Order: C-alpha cells, then structure tokens, then sequence
C-alpha cells in the first residue's frame, strides 16, 4: 500500500541510489550476485550465466524502471497499470516460465545492491520503505504476469 511517510523515504533515497547512471551500477550488482548465488536461475533469464552481458543490460532497464515506478509512487493506480504492462511482456521473456517465488529472493539482493551504494542512508526505515515498495511494484508485475 505504502503509507505518505513510506513514499517519502523511498522517493528521496532513490535520488541517492539512482547516482549518476540512474542505478544501472545497482542494477548490475543485484542481477550478478543474484545468478552468482542460484545458478539455476540463468537458464530463468536466458543468460549464460552471471557473467553474460545481458545481465549488466537487464539490471540498467530493471532499475530504469523501479524509477519511473518511484515518480509514480503518488497515484497508485497509474504505478500498479503500469507495472502490469511490464507483467503482461514478462509472458514472453526468458524461458517463459517466469514465477512469482522467484521475485522474493530477487528483492533481497536488490536491497542489498541499494545499501552497498548508498550505505548508512539505507536505514531500518528505508529497508523498510523499500522492502514495502519492491513488494507492491513486484506484486503488481507478478499480476500482469499471470493475468
Ligand atoms: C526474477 C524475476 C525476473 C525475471 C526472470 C525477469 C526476466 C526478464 C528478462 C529475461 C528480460 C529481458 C527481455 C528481452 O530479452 O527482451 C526482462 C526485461 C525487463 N524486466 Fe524483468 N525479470 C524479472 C524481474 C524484474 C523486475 C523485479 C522488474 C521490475 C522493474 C523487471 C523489469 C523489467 C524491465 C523494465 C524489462 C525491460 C523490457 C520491458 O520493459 O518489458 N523485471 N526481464
């Protein structure tokens, strides 16, 4: 749902995690450590493997994205339409057998990849924020996805 005081953190600590590459270096982390740690999720993407350039290319737009998704966080019907638009592609991307278990352990490494940036401004209240942001604008994508 994300209450006034949630949007606000995560709307001001996106300006930090988004630097100067609009989080593409975040994108990065958090895609190779996530293939680095469950190998058996390269063949999920279509990757080779951790160190395939579409890893490097996927994180940049993944993290494009959860931007737009941030400037939206206000009217959250426009945030949720559109992040259902995205589901609705994810039919056809990797192999096409995407699940929604998978989006969990995808969010811990987001995070992770967020604080290794932006470290001591990734406090308990913006884990917080953000762990409630990745689980709504995940949760809209997983509808769109099997709708
Ligand atoms: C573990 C779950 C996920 C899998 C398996 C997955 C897989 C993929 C794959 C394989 C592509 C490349 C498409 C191509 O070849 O053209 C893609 C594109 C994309 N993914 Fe995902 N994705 C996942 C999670 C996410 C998340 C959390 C977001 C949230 C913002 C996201 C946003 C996008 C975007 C924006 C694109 C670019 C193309 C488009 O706009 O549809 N993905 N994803």
């Amino acid at each position: 749902g994300l209450s006034a005081a949630q949007r606000q953190v995560v709307a001001s600590t996106w300006k930090d995690i988004a630097g100067s590459d609009n989080g593409a270096g975040v994108g990065k982390e958090c895609f190779t450590k996530f293939l680095s740690a469950h190998h058996d999720m390269a063949a999920v993407f279509g990757f080779s493997g951790a160190s395939d350039p579409g890893v490097a290319d996927l994180g940049a737009k993944v993290l494009a994205q959860i931007g737009v998704a941030v400037s939206h966080l206000g009217d959250e019907g426009k945030m949720v339409a559109e992040m259902k638009a995205v589901g609705v592609r994810h039919k056809g991307y990797g192999n096409k057998h995407i699940k929604a278990e998978y989006f969990e352990p995808l969010g811990a490494s987001l995070l992770s990849a967020m604080e290794h940036r932006i470290g001591g401004k990734m406090n308990a209240a913006a884990k917080d924020a953000w762990a409630a942001a990745y689980a709504d604008i995940s949760g809209a994508l997983i509808s769109g996805l099997q709708s």
